[PDB]
C-alpha cells in the first residue's frame, strides 16, 4: 500500500544536478558552488557528502554506468527484439540521455575528453563505463552469428560513431550527423 | 646567410598552448602553465594575448590553416585515388593526434568544451570542422558522390575519426583507429 515519499534526498539531487552539468559543461567547467546556486543549499552541503570534487566525479560516473547498465540489460532481456534491433534501441537510450536531454553530451566522452587533467579514481570509472558498453554490444552482436573478433571490432566502431556523432550534432542542432550514427548501424547489422 | 631558425617568444607560446589544450583541454590550463613550461613571464604571454580567450581564438585559427595546408597538399596529389586520399587524411590526423604524445584532436577538445566557451571560439570550432566537411564532401565528390551522400558520408567520417581518437587515447587500444581505417576502405569505392 502507501510508500514513502517520492522526495529526492540532498545526495542524489546534487549527484543528479552535477550529472547534468558535467554532461553540459564538463568536469572542469563546473564548480561546488554551481550545484548549490542550482537546487539552493548550502556548498557546506555538497562538501558534506563529497568532501572534495573527485569524491563526486567518482560517484557520479559511478551512478551513471549502474544506470545505464539497467537501461541495457532491459534491452538486451526483451526477447522480441532482433540483435540489430537492440542496437538500435541502445542508441535510441543513448539520445534520450544526451541530445535530447537540453543537448547534453555523453557523460561517458565528457569525461573521456577530460581524461588526463583527471584523477585517477575518476580516469578507472570512466574506463569502467566504456568497458561496459563494449562488452553488452559485443555480447549482443556474437547473438548475431558475429565471430569474437569482428564483433567487438563492430562493438568499437559503433560507441566510437555514437560518440563523435554526438560531439558534433550537439554545437550544430545538425541531426544529420545523429542520423549517420543509425545509417550506420542499419546498413552494417544483419 | 638567412635569419637564424629561432622561434619567437608568440610562435612558442602557441605552439606549447596547443599542446595543453590537445592534452587535457581548455578548461584544464592556464597562462601559469605555459610560463612554466617555457620559462617565460606571464606579463609577456598576457602583451599578445590579452585574455585566455585571444590565446583560445588564435590556437584554433592557427591549428585550423595548418591542417588546410595539409590537406590542399593531399587533394593536389595527383597519385592519389580518393580514397587514398581520406586514408591519408586520416594518417595525417593520427601524426597531429593520437601519435604526437597521445593528444586529442584539438577541434575535438573544443566540441567537448562547447557550452563553456566563449561565442568567439565555438565559432572558431564550427570553422575548424566546416574546413574538414568541406574537404571531405569534395574529395567524394570527386569519386562520383552526390551531394547529399558526400555531405552524410563526410559527416560519418570525421565523427567516427572524433570518437575513434577519444576512445583509443584512454588506454592504448589501437583497435578503436584500426575501426575508423576499415570504415574508410569498406565504405568508399
Ligand atoms: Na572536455
Amino acid at each position: 500500500n502507501a510508500m514513502p515519499m517520492n522526495i529526492s534526498n540532498t545526495k542524489e539531487r546534487i549527484l543528479a544536478v552535477a550529472e547534468a552539468l558535467i554532461q553540459k559543461d564538463g568536469y572542469n567547467a563546473f564548480s561546488f558552488k554551481d550545484i548549490a546556486t542550482a537546487i539552493n543549499i548550502k556548498t557546506a552541503s555538497i562538501h558534506y557528502h563529497f568532501p572534495s570534487k573527485e569524491d563526486l566525479g567518482v560517484a557520479v560516473i559511478s551512478w551513471h554506468t549502474d544506470k545505464i547498465a539497467a537501461v541495457l540489460s532491459d534491452i538486451s532481456n526483451n526477447s522480441s527484439l532482433s540483435a540489430k534491433e537492440k542496437i538500435q534501441k541502445f542508441f535510441d537510450a543513448i539520445l534520450t540521455l544526451t541530445y535530447n536531454s537540453e543537448n547534453k553530451m555523453c557523460l561517458g566522452g565528457m569525461f573521456a575528453s577530460d581524461f588526463q587533467s583527471l584523477p585517477v579514481s575518476i580516469q578507472n570509472q570512466a574506463k569502467k563505463f566504456f568497458e561496459l558498453i563494449i562488452e553488452w554490444l559485443k555480447g549482443v552482436l556474437e547473438t548475431n552469428g558475429y565471430d569474437n573478433e569482428s564483433s567487438l571490432s563492430l562493438a568499437k566502431q559503433i560507441i566510437s560513431l555514437v560518440e563523435g556523432g554526438l560531439l558534433l550534432a550537439r554545437l550544430y542542432g545538425d541531426e544529420t550527423f545523429l542520423e549517420g550514427v543509425r545509417h550506420f548501424i542499419d546498413q552494417t547489422i544483419k
